């Protein structure tokens, strides 16, 4: 398996921008990672979003990469737009992103730099969400 619980991921989301997450549990299935379908072709990742704004989610591992700072936002962004295979995919990749969403992401980020410099216990202990059903 190429991530564990506590490993720092950038996530894609559509209509999103590549986003700082941490591999964490999923608080009901007890599982990080899972095949969706139990298809070898389709293992998905669980995530906690970082921002103020916590969100989790199960990710397919071809939308993962490990994150090591934001110096790695400018070629996501480029490799991402470069992928988009026509005209009309590439003008929804690039729409832009609310003034409340940029500040939600800004903070993740703080959030996630914080976290690469912590073990991975640390991190887990500060960032792990609670959950109430
Ligand atoms: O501060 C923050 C941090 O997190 C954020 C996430 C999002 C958001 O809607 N996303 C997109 C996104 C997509 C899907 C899900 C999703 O399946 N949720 C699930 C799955 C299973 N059970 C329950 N919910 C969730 C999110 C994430 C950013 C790509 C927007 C603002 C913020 N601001």
């Amino acid at each position: 398996l190429k991530y564990n619980v506590g490993d720092l991921v950038w996530s894609k989301v559509s209509g999103y921008p590549w986003w700082p997450c941490m591999v964490s549990a999923d608080p009901l299935l007890h599982s990080y990672t899972k095949l969706k379908g139990q298809k070898k072709s389709a293992r998905q990742y669980h995530v906690q979003f970082f921002g103020d704004a916590p969100e989790r989610a199960w990710i397919f591992e071809k939308s993962l990469v490990a994150f090591e700072g934001e110096g790695q936002f400018e070629k996501l962004c480029q490799e991402s737009a470069k992928q988009a295979p026509t005209k009309a995919e590439k003008i929804k990749l690039l729409k832009p992103i609310s003034g409340k969403l940029r500040a939600q992401w800004e903070m993740g980020i703080v959030q996630a730099e914080e976290a690469a410099s912590m073990s991975v216990e640390e991190r887990k202990a500060k960032f792990t969400f609670l959950y109430v059903g």
